[PDB]
């Protein structure tokens, strides 16, 4: 009996299993619980702590996923497969995941800790690019993914009441960060240590723990991968949220906010997901039914006048893009794009692939957003029109909100480093076109090139190393970078310096598309105000 | 008595002289009348067509230059005085000229007419830069110009009073081309071959011919140097012409404001000419660079809409037209009032410099459409390099008054039927005598269209004198057959999709594609579309 995998937490005892890597073994706990199942009476309400248990719970394996969409854009494509679910769906999905180094630490170990990306509408810690085993043993870290409720399961918001009142899949979270504050020194982690990291909807997260303080005091440092809590996708309004509960319940036949969750609570969960795209109020893509909703509470204030606020001496971040953000986007319903030919688009799908990566801005906003990427030497060209539409989608929803996001933080006291992943992996299964596209650097980041079975090149897996080493050294000091030997200088409002990651040395720039977040960030709210 | 300078046109007898240039003798009539002197009771009305006079008339020197205001920022330096007026001030100023080839031609020539700039404030046929006699000889033209009417002699409008009805500066212009068709014959010039050329405000003039159907008929072709008829400071409203034009007999105690019109522009005309003129600028509305207090007027009669609406509206087939424009436009008009700018430093502004230059440069606009000028002019990676601030302000000014007013004129004409060959003067004279900075500024290319290097008590190079050479070629060629070339690298008509111009200077002709394209799609294509929102 091995008695590396037992462990006693503050509930009781797990049994966890070990992991092989080409580096050796790692301990890894799979599937342990963190609250009570949120079902029944329980759907749309805050999580509730775990209650101890007697006995050993099996933790060799990964739990359900969350209840969520699934996509079927492309019926058994690599590209978009390996988003999807890989366990069962179920509401009883509140469980989180410890990998340590074998045999575990015997003193603090600095701790990861995951925040999955999916829009809020999906996702899960057990996705193969998600596996924590490259990362603990290469880095000796300690790391941790919990699961949360995301669509309505997680969002569905009708402000003011106690039986939905928004935001509880952010609850989620923060009880799996209290969670690792109680039980992570049993695994070998220093709860004195914890950062935050998180990709697209995940970096959303980690920047709103940033601005709520019940959180903040349950981590010390936050890396934010292509995404941002002042993303105009990763909040909502009071109003807004209201109109899109309402909306769901009319769609699945329910009628007061007491009545109405509780009709929504006697539906199965497998119907609300079957509606809950067709509560939004245009088409579009990038734009999400159910989100964090701002109300006061978890967020007292708009995560953008909550920046502009802070005190942020103290605080080091890391933040970055990948070169494409956009172009992933494109194929889920801008008129002429496809992975599977060139997406070479006309003037006019241009024209109308714009209302749909800018949803819900006036026409005169429409229009300086085609003034601003139009070539008015080449208005009509295809391939320019199709670059230009993914730098609008990747620009307004990733990009400069991230832009923003680092020049505030670093104005306001934060150390601040920023990166933008210019790597194509030799694996990658989308088109040319597609170029670096929304979610391809998370597998180099968690090594997953280290993994025989896959086929990266040697370069690659020496890449993946330096991308882990970078961010372990963040974990462990605020700093990713290695001692002297070219150096990654922290970013700041005036001279905006980031540097590419690829397979070549790191590389100093200026500016993150500082014309085109001109634009975004100090030009357009001017105008929809006035 | 000389035989060639004797000619006989429908008013009566005229004496002129010989001038010498450098490759030969030219004949000039220089001042002769076509109005009745617009003076006393004729102050700002229509001209009226010059009484037929018996004996003969000398035209023999340049007459009165139009009262106006006389530039003092820098005074005795050259690059100032070479625009004031170099006649006495006179009302009775509406005086043409005409040289032509010596001997006169024996077959019809074709005619270049020339219309000077000057904001509708200022400017006179006698500038020593307008002196025709080069373009005759070397291209054996015929050129005409003229005096028209300035600021408020020129264009206070009172819209519908009979006693004031404004545009009459315009219709001077229209009469002496009128005078054209009517007499140039006897000069030997064809009036079935006449091409219309001025720059600035003259250029301005030259498109509003085109777009008002009595002008329309008076000539062939058109060259619009640096400016347009659409130009936002070109042309005023009824309403604000009125504020106007209400405000100035107000500010020189008339009546002792508004009430009957007739009774204020008769107590408008007692006044001395030097006293309109010392109260003109005080009725602008903010202060600004590029903006003048009395300019063509809307309103229904010369123009019947607004010169963007009858360009947008109209056919242009059968028209050939040249235009153009030096390589900075704006740095000239800076050192009138933008904060931190004098031709007597390196002008290196700072944001807050800039900022305030953008609502001097670009006046009465919102806050908002001010942001958006901001926003477009400044680079986001170097926010407050002085440097590059200064050359922003001048690419401001001159995309919003100049470059991109012409780049839609252009396009249009285009589009709707016209021939349009477009160019940028990139040449800095070696005389120039403004700072380096400054670049290639406003109205510097005008010396070498009238081929002024030509001139021996000038102090041109020999390569400027061969520069200027093509250049008179160019304009005679685009007078005589509708295209530059010669009847040598190709110049390529402009058309809204390819954009093609060429650039002048001392290199051979260059083909380069977009008058400032990017930048002019903000102020033809969105920004109108702001000021509706
Ligand atoms: C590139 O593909 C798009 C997407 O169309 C889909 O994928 C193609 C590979 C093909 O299998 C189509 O049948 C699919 O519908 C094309 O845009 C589509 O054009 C068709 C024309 O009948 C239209 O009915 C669809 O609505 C269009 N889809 C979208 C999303 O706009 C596009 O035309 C292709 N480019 C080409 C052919 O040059
Ligand atoms: C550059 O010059 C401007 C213009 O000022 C005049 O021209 C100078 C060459 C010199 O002769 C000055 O003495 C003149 O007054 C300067 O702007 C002026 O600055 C003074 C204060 O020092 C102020 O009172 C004026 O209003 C300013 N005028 C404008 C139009 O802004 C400018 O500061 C000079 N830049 C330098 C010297 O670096
Ligand atoms: N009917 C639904 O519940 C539903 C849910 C989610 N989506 C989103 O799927 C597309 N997508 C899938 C993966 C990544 C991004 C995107 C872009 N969305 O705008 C569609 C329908
Ligand atoms: N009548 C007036 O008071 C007056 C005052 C100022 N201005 C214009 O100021 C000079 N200026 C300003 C901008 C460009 C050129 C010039 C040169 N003028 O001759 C005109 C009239
Ligand atoms: C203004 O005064 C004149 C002069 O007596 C007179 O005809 C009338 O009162 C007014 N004229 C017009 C046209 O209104």
């Amino acid at each position: 009996e091995d008695a590396e995998l037992l462990v006693t937490v503050r509930g009781g005892r797990l049994r966890g299993i070990r992991l092989k890597t080409p580096g050796g073994p790692v301990s890894a706990f799979l599937g342990i619980p963190f609250a009570e199942p949120p079902m029944g009476p329980r759907r749309f309400l805050p999580p509730e702590p775990k209650q101890p248990w007697s006995g050993v719970v099996d933790a060799t394996t990964f739990q359900s996923v969350c209840y969520q969409y699934v996509d079927t854009l492309y019926p058994g494509f690599e590209g978009t497969e390996m988003w999807n679910p890989n366990r069962e769906l179920s509401e009883d999905c509140l469980y989180l995941n410890v990998w340590t180094p074998y045999p575990r630490p015997t003193s603090p170990t600095p701790v990861l800790v995951w925040i999955y990306g999916g829009g809020f509408y999906s996702g899960a810690s057990s996705l193969d690019v998600y596996d924590g085993r490259f990362l603990v043993q290469a880095e000796r870290t300690v790391l941790v993914s919990m699961n949360y409720r995301v669509g309505a399961f997680g969002f569905l918001a009708l402000p003011g009441s106690r039986e939905a009142p928004g935001n509880v899949g952010l609850l989620d979270q923060r009880l799996a960060l209290q969670w690792v504050q109680e039980n992570v020194a049993a695994f070998g982690g220093d709860p004195t240590s914890v950062t935050l990291f998180g990709e697209s909807a995940g970096a959303a997260s980690v920047g709103m723990h940033l601005l709520s303080p019940p959180s903040r005091g349950l981590f010390h440092r936050a890396v934010l991968q292509s995404g941002a809590p002042n993303g105009p996708w990763a909040t909502v309004g009071m109003g807004e949220a209201r109109r899109r509960a309402t909306q769901l319940a009319h769609l699945v036949g329910c009628p007061n906010d007491t009545e109405l969750v509780a009709c929504l609570r006697t539906r199965p969960a497998q119907v609300l997901v079957n509606h809950e795209w067709h509560v939004l109020p245009q088409e579009s893509v990038f734009r999400f039914s159910f989100v964090p909703v701002v109300d006061g509470d978890f967020l007292s204030d708009t995560p953008e006048a909550l920046i502009n606020a802070g005190d942020f001496h103290g605080l080091q971040v890391l933040v970055g893009v990948v070169k494409d953000e956009g172009s992933y986007f494109l194929v889920y319903g801008a008129p002429g794009f496809s992975k599977d030919n060139e997406s070479l688009i006309s003037r006019a799908e241009f024209l109308a692939g714009v209302r749909v990566g800018v949803p819900q801005v006036s026409d005169l906003a429409a229009e300086a957003v085609v003034l601003h990427y139009t070539d008015w030497l080449h208005p009509e060209d295809p391939a320019r029109l199709r670059e230009a539409l993914s730098d609008v989608v990747g620009d307004h929803n990733v990009v400069c909100p991230v832009a923003q996001l680092a020049g505030r933080l670093a104005a306001q006291g934060a150390r601040v480093y920023a990166y933008v992943f210019e790597h194509r992996a030799s694996t990658l299964s989308w088109p040319l076109w597609m170029g670096v596209p929304h979610g391809y650097e998370i597998e180099f980041i968690f090594g997953i090139p280290l993994d025989p079975s896959r086929n990266y090149t040697a370069e690659e897996k020496i890449f993946a190393q330096r991308l882990m080493r970078y961010w372990a050294n963040f974990a462990r000091t605020g700093d990713p970078n290695e001692p002297r030997d070219p150096q990654w200088p922290p970013y700041t409002a005036g001279a905006q310096q980031y540097v590419s990651l690829d397979l070549r040395p790191l590389e100093v720039r200026r500016g993150l598309r500082a014309q085109a977040c001109a634009f975004w960030n100090r030009f357009l709210p001017k105008l929809l105000s006035a």
